[PDB]
RNA sequence: GAUGAUUGUAUAUUAGCGGCUAAAUGUCAAUCAAACAUGCGAAUUUUAGGUUUUCCAUGAAAUCUAUUUGGAAGAAGAGGCUUGAAAAAA
């Protein structure tokens, strides 16, 4: 029993230089170390106020 | 120092949001401006460490507004990418 077609394979990031994975560095260098990336809001846009 | 706020001893009291203190932030089980043990009360980090196999295609920025604007690009928006072409004898 065959799909015929191709199927999606799986990418697991930090595996490898080489990978076709997702970024590494720029996740831990350049990004916001808080666990939220940003502030627990839905509306947030920097200082001033939301669009609502 | 040694006739005196002398020394020494069995068993006892004061418990951390505290007690002791002839008053030093000195001491309470040999780094106490707030002791030690346990925790399904399952700890938070704009700083900072690590992040594991190959090959190929394509291919950045260090610019702008705002944030009483910062500095070692934090967050949000905009800007920046695959559009084209480039094959010829009276």
């Amino acid at each position: 029993l065959r799909l015929m077609y191709k199927r999606k394979s799986k990418r697991r990031r930090g595996r490898g230089d080489k990978s076709n994975a997702k970024g590494i560095r720029w996740k831990h260098v350049h990004q916001q170390a808080g666990r939220y990336k940003g502030p627990r809001s839905r509306t947030f846009e920097g200082g001033k106020l939301p669009l609502y």
